[PDB]
């Protein structure tokens, strides 16, 4: 009975919303391109029905170069090299689960069971990192985020990066259980996310609240 159409139906009614997606219409017709196409942008909530969200993880924008982007955070289209930070997770991945190193990068797997794989922002000009980072998204999955906080079920937040870590703030509902490590990026100034054990951690604590955990296995 609640899903993405009803709680977020009167955040739908915000001027602004349309608005958004008309000045993405208007960039495409004026022969920009802007990743990912416009049927995409929301698979993240497509492949990963309100009801059936067990863990969230926060991106900040789409990749920005050709075939990357799909509408998940970090996620790459079959074909696709993993980018640095994705490897990264895999490599936090293999070393928390013993889960093999995917050949790929694409997670709709992790979607279909119950990850919730959210940008900030679901827009990007082609070529140019955060250039639809400012246009308004941010309302939007901004309130996304906020509308888990009525969630019959406790959800476990991977909060990576200081700009994800932030938006601990809109989670009030103490059900749910925030965990935070820095950006998966191995360039990033601090190191830390190596050994958090988020996946490990995030399945022990779905499992002592009944819910089932999540197969990491990507093949």
């Amino acid at each position: 009975t609640q899903t993405w159409q009803t709680v977020l139906g009167e955040e739908k009614q915000e001027p602004y919303f349309q608005e958004i997606l008309d000045f993405v219409k208007k960039e495409r017709k004026a022969g920009k391109i802007i990743y990912p196409p416009q049927k995409d942008i929301f698979n993240a909530l497509k492949l990963t029905p309100y009801e059936a969200i067990k863990v969230v993880i926060l991106g900040q924008d789409p990749y920005h170069g050709p075939n990357q982007a799909h509408g998940l955070a970090f996620s790459v289209r079959p074909g696709v090299p993993a980018p640095p930070s994705l490897q990264n997770i895999f490599k936090e991945l293999h070393a928390d689960l013993g889960v093999s190193i995917p050949s790929h990068g694409f997670l709709e797997k992790w979607a279909k069971q119950g990850v919730l794989l959210l940008n900030a922002a679901l827009t990007v000009e082609a070529g140019k990192p955060q250039s639809h980072a400012n246009i308004g998204w941010h309302r939007f999955t901004d309130k996304v985020i906020e509308s888990l906080n009525d969630h019959p079920e406790g959800i476990v937040f991977l909060l990576w990066g200081s700009y994800a870590q932030k938006k601990s703030q809109l989670i009030t509902n103490l059900r749910h259980r925030i965990l935070k490590a820095p950006h998966p990026s191995p360039l990033s100034a601090a190191r830390g996310f190596l050994g958090c054990r988020h996946f490990s951690k995030a399945n022990q604590l779905l499992h002592e609240m009944g819910r089932g955990e999540i197969d990491w296995a990507l093949d």
